[PDB]
């Protein structure tokens, strides 16, 4: 692997310059002990020049993100549907690198911003790198790539003051959404729990666009990629996400790092929906339109293989920051479609790496290199790392015997465009009328959510739209929301003191679709990695004993246990001062600690009780092991996801069911 | 003051960068459901610009915000310095100031616990003069060659890039405990000075001893201190943590709003002035940036008024 | 190759993208067979994006040049004078890369411009890369690095029109030389045959500055580097250089390439002059002044080892274009001096690689990498190729157990500044008065040239100064020249229609120094690689037979033989149409071809012109076969002339002709004032 060959070990040895001369780097060379620094101090200048040039431009979008290595394993020989080599045998393994991300925030912004999320996967295949550059939401805001700067300018901070960071909760974003109705579908997804996933491991990945699978015989079918999480679907609640943004901006990257280090590497079934070319317009919308899903009722999923992430990077900058994905990284057996969003992306990702890398040889960085030989006549450019032996790099040649040879459908396993593809008509800058229904699918999505999930979505819209200053923009927003659902418009309008426009039923319907609801997706299939905070005290030996008993049990079940007390000592992981309910998926108070919940210079006033109360409010399983604590927290003892047992084994059993349930949604008020 | 470079787009038809009227909402395609054409120059110029919008963030002080204003001299300071911007009572010079944290990237929170930058440009009639200062008067290290060591240790661990905008991790405290020069700045950063209430409620310091040089060639040693007219104020830590989540833009918004409401912040630009002969007279070396001159030993002299009163037009450009 | 690990072979296989996907690259993807090209054609865009970005900025100076790989071998353990590891044992070998260059011309300018030449050597030592970034002239134009942009702006093309290319023959250059008298010494060198060397192999290399050798015990001595050519010293004559610039702009790079391919890799003795620190001002000038040489009469050369170039690059761009030299690439055992020209260079070469490479990781390019491990806390930056395992890259640390460890005089073989070095005094932007004699050494140099060599130098000045349009600049030039030599000023003034100023004898003297004259350096020590053109005809089978016999006899001795005739056929290398006297070091006509001395196959009079040009330019010329009068008379070449040969016997002809090739130039053919 190119990555192994380029690893540099500094566990031993004397300091050297970049050209191998042993040096020092701690004191400048001066004319006298209290004198000025000398220009001839090359040790100083090489070190400081490197430092001065460490930074590269952040990605234009998805600047905030984190990555990991893993493997993809095929379930079968898929030759019957695609020529793709990485899919050509049962058990065939291909290395992968995945980067997850938000979209709008800059590289130091919070993981738990409300946003669309990226899910970009590189398959280092035996016939070239293949990238699926996806998102955690299956539909996109816009229908033509030329509009991308308009969307992104509108959601990013206002350009006079660069406010607000990593948020759509401002006038410009809602101005764009209300003027560009294509945005409605993705907007509803982003305003649902999909905008604030519990982790990268608890979200799905989607290619968004229709692509083609192409067989060696030249025939093609239309596909959608869906990476289905084996960890389950889970979200934060909004208030929890806001607190998290402050308490731990690195929450998702830490969660991923930790899951991998503990041997709990996340998995996805890599799936496709597969339909015939003749079905491009058969489902009541156009498969070229990236604002539309194919409901699973119309086309089921085929599981192709397993994606597992199981190794963290060695150097974040070299691997995660420098990975340069492209939908143009395609392999024989896959083709594009005429989706005008996809079409323009192909241009952007090749171009933008020039900005990031500062030169044209970015595919030579170890993380971007393939795992097969490269034979082409690309030459020179800044940062050229190869020494090419072929002195006749032109085609056609005789002086290099005609090498490299052209690869195509009938030679060298070449990529080829699906041969059934055609174009016909005027050369036009016109939108297909088949793209015109911007509201029915947002309504389908909304209908498919549970009542509390609908409330959360309404509440996300109430929150953001109430921060829009322009009365005109707010009225225009209600106009668009009303075209999706009158009830949504009414409920949002109520928070902002405006009147909703009269019902417009053109696009209203009562249809639902499977697989889009988080709340309705049932209990989590595993609770491994979930976090339990045990709130204890150093003042009672019994409290620490209770905590240790709980820890032993919970840890064998794969839970990450944090014992919290006033001060650190053996068995205590965290002080009350640094602890917060956002750090846990479940909270347990050991009954010996009751007095803390009734002042200390060691933590802020009321901190122990606030952790328990916040956890309860945010829907988490909470309990007391060993009435007074529940009374102080105003937590009803008979509440769903509230536990009270003297028996540790009984408590652990019940609490673990609570962790799988994950959120107790009956704690949230409904319109 | 940058009016000559402003571009107005409150009217008119869309053009390319070379003035040709164009559109930018639909790609050119071979048929209404067809593939996009390479000859679509409207598409490519717009997307190429977007693709190249970003530039590297600053290596340190990446997170920050700025404003325009004016400096006004209180006197003719010719008797201590030849500096033209200080050569007459009431003399005005335009300024631009940027405030910042140190460790966090772009988009990190304003209310992280950190040292803060306070960088001032005076656009003087004899050249631009910059005082690139911090809100804490002493620095962590005693030799510039150690800067990458300090900064690597406080910035996120380089395998996972965790944690953002924080000294609360092993590497930073490893460095602090192995490099004892860091103790003074550390104590400042752990005080309320690490979490100021606003940019307007902190002071600015040049940190280093500089020289004032008269036209006759004589010199004196100086320290710069910009003393806030708004007062000194801090957040409490638990409040700062919540603010980092509820409003990452808190300090930049506070500054923007104070200027828009006609409450532009002010500082007295001051110096401590001492003789060359006093370089080692105070029980420490004035060449050592980890030391302050206590005010009991050398009082502040007020040179003039710094007022920030105009927000930028384009954040990126300015 | 030393860089074998980075080589990419394309002698087999199918075309791929840069990420290994097999593709084609000959036809664009179109909407229909006569349709528009598609944006989704990634094959097209990746190929054309690479092409669009192939170029990098040329070097700010020395843009035109060529390089080769080789080996340095030490002649002894030099620990008595230096701690340097590459010099620490008899027979110790270190790989090298050398680049030679002109100074002023851009890429693609002619090799045979009149100029100073670069001679830059990298030693990939077992204690780090060590570069000696030298020139073929031992003194520099200016005494302070801050003046470099002034010098270079003045010699490079005028910035309104970018004229003239690769030439000092214009007003601005001579304005600068006349206003900045420090320039006189290098100017005299550049106007000598040293400005137009016969090849890179026939010039010497100089470090120019005084450096220090530092022993492990901390003691230091002052040194000058001198790489002495084992091929001999040789120059072109100016007219020949001008024709060559047009007929073969690649002359020097071709000569080097070919010498290496034929197993005649060029060699130099790497030498130093060594003197004590106490001698910094003992020789009548300041050793910190880069406009002065130490005459060999005062300090002899010590031979340290052998430098041999014996392997050409595989990819010119990757190796020769991307090599990034720095005098900051120094190793334990060597140190700087307070020469203000050297001092500023240290800054420039680190900074300029950011422009060339576009990013800070230029030491990672294969040609710039060291041959030993790198242990440091440098990180990130565009184009970062390493994956660093150490996640605590700060000092002092405990979390990486205090590694990397600091290296210094007493631990880890660290570089250390010579510990006897001191500074004292005011912080000043003032020139030392010890630097003020700008004229005595130019006169020493001029005095050391032979009479015809002095004439060539005067003639170079007459040529260039006659092209200066400003009469004030011309007068100012004569004022400066006159301070070196009244006779030079008078002889130059004569060509430009001005009067020389009255003699000013302040700096005049009659002293001479050894080893700076080309004309006086004696016959070449080897004639291997020298070029012999044999002018023949296809009209006479006998002429081709003569040429074949001569070829065999000359090739036996390592000469490169070209047989020229009207048209190509077996045994004939070049047509008269492509042939020129500048392609040869000696020219022989076979007597069977005497009739040639009009056709649609070459320009009128071309065969005779080759012979006449060769004679005029001082080369050995001759007629082989016994009948010489017809050819020699047509050429107006005297049959008894030195370096003119005529013999029936091929053996006897070649024996005489080879002596002429070693003499190299017959200077009796040039008129003197
Ligand atoms: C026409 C421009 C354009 C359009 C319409 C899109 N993008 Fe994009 N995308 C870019 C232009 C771009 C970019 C500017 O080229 C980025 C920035 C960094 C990079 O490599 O490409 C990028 C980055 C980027 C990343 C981050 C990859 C990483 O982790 O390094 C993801 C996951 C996506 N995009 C996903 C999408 C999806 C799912 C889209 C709609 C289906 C989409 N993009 C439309
Ligand atoms: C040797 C390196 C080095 C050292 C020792 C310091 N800095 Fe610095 N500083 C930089 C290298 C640097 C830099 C890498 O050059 C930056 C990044 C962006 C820039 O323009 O310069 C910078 C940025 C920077 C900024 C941001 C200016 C802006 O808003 O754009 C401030 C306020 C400071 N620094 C202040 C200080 C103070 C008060 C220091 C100690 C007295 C200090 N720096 C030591
Ligand atoms: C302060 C500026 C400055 C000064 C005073 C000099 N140079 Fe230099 N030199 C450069 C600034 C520079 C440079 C701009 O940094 C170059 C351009 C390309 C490079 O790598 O460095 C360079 C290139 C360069 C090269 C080409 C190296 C190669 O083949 O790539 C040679 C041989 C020299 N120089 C030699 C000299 C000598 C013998 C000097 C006087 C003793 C000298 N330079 C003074
Ligand atoms: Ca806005
Ligand atoms: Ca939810
Ligand atoms: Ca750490
Ligand atoms: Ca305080
Ligand atoms: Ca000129
Ligand atoms: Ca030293």
């Amino acid at each position: 692997s190119p990555l192994a060959a380029y690893e540099v070990d500094d566990s031993t040895g004397y300091l050297t310059s970049d050209v191998g001369g042993p040096i020092q780097d701690q004191t400048s060379l001066k004319a006298g002990i209290r004198g000025p620094t000398l220009l001839e101090d090359f040790m100083f200048r090489q070190k400081i020049q490197h430092f001065d040039h460490e930074r590269v431009p952040e990605r234009a979008v998805h600047a905030r993100g984190a990555g990991a290595h893993g493997t993809f394993t095929s379930y079968a020989d898929w030759s019957n549907i695609t020529a793709a080599s990485f899919l050509n045998a049962t058990g065939k393994q291909t290395p992968v690198f995945v980067r997850f991300s938000t979209v709008a925030g800059s590289r130091g912004s919070a993981d738990t911003a409300r946003d669309v999320h990226g899910f970009a996967t590189r398959f280092y295949t035996d016939e070239g790198n293949f990238d699926i550059v996806g998102n955690n939401i299956p539909v996109f805001f816009i229908q033509d790539a030329i509009q991308f700067p308009d969307l992104i300018h509108s959601v990013k901070p206002r350009p006079d003051n660069e406010i607000p960071q990593a948020a759509t909760a401002h006038d410009s974003a809602w101005d764009f959404f209300s003027q560009q109705p294509s945005t409605m579908h993705t907007l509803f997804w982003a305003m649902s729990g999909h905008g604030i996933p519990r982790s990268y491991r608890h979200m799905d990945g989607f290619g968004v666009h229709t692509f083609r699978f192409v067989k060696d015989d030249g025939s093609s079918k239309l596909i959608k990629w869906h990476f289905k999480s084996r960890q389950g679907k889970a979200s934060l609640v909004w208030e929890e996400a806001q607190v998290l943004s402050g308490k731990n901006a690195d929450f998702h990257r830490q969660d991923l790092w930790d899951a991998i280090e503990s041997g709990n590497g996340p998995e996805w079934d890599v799936c496709v929906q597969i339909v015939d070319e003749s079905q491009a317009q058969a489902f009541g919308f156009d498969l070229l339109d990236p604002t539309k899903i194919i409901p699973e009722e119309y086309a089921p999923l085929t599981k192709l293989g397993l994606l597992k992430l199981d190794r963290n990077p060695t150097n974040y900058f070299a691997e995660t920051e420098q990975v340069m994905f492209q939908p143009g990284h395609i392999v024989r057996g896959i083709d594009f479609t005429e989706d005008p969003l996809l079409q323009g992306r192909l241009f952007s990702y090749l171009d933008t790496q020039l900005n990031r890398n500062g030169g044209p040889n970015f595919e030579q960085l170890p993380i971007n290199m393939p795992r097969v030989p490269i034979h082409n006549n690309n030459r020179d450019g800044a940062g050229q790392m190869f020494i090419h032996r072929n002195k006749y790099p032109y085609t056609p040649n005789t002086l290099n015997s005609g090498y490299p040879r052209q690869a195509n459908q009938n030679a060298g396993r070449g990529f080829f465009t699906a041969p059934g593809r055609t174009a016909s008509g005027a050369l036009v800058r016109e939108v297909s009328p088949t793209f015109n229904d911007h509201w029915s699918q947002p309504r389908l999505f909304f209908n498919s959510l549970t009542p509390v999930e609908q409330q959360f979505l309404v509440n996300a819209m109430r929150f953001e739209i109430s921060l829009v200053k322009s009365e005109e923009v707010k009225k225009n927003v209600l106009t668009q929301l009303n075209r999706v659902s009158h009830d949504v418009a009414v409920r949002v309008a109520a928070a902002i003191g405006l009147g909703a426009p009269d019902a417009d039923d053109t696009y209203y319907h009562n249809n639902k679709t499977a697989g889009v609801s988080i709340v309705g997706s049932g209990p989590l299939p595993t609770i491994k990695t979930l976090r339990v905070g045990i709130l204890a005290t150093t003042s009672e030996s019994s409290a620490l004993d209770q905590a240790a008993q709980l820890r032993t049990r919970l840890e064998k079940d794969g839970l990450v246990v944090t014992v919290v007390a006033e001060t650190l000592r053996e068995g205590v992981d965290q002080t009350y001062s640094t602890a917060d309910a956002t750090g846990f998926d479940g909270v347990v108070v050991v009954d010996g600690a009751a007095a803390l919940f009734a002042s200390s210079p060691l933590f802020p006033t009321g901190r122990p009780l606030q952790i328990f109360v916040d956890a309860y409010r945010w829907g988490k399983p909470v309990g007391v092991c060993g009435s007074e604590v529940l009374d102080a927290a105003d937590v009803p003892e008979d509440g769903d996801g509230v536990y009270s047992e003297e028996s540790v084994d009984m408590f652990v059993e019940e609490f673990e069911k609570g962790l799988a349930t994950f959120r107790f949604t009956d704690r949230f008020a409904l319109d």
